[PDB]
């Protein structure tokens, strides 16, 4: 998704808060759309990082955050 807020705080804001941020942020849509990921989705989460997902999420019109889950495994 494109959110100017996350958009540009993202852009500066230190590394640990965007990670915590983005964190939140995929198991949160994981909750809202496909509970039953939670757990395989967590783990990757763990293995991979969750950096790369910084422009997908809030800098990018044409993803839809629901996608995300499929995304991150
Ligand atoms: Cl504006
Ligand atoms: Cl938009
Ligand atoms: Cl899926």
């Amino acid at each position: 998704g494109y959110d100017k807020d996350l958009c540009e705080w993202s852009m500066t804001a230190d590394q640990t808060e965007v990670e915590t941020q983005i964190e939140a942020d995929i198991m949160n849509i994981v909750k809202r759309d496909r509970p039953e990921m939670k757990a395989e989705v967590q783990k990757q989460l763990k293995s991979g990082g969750v950096m790369q997902y910084n422009y997908v999420l809030y800098c990018d019109k044409n993803f839809n955050n629901k996608n995300i889950i499929a995304e991150v495994v």
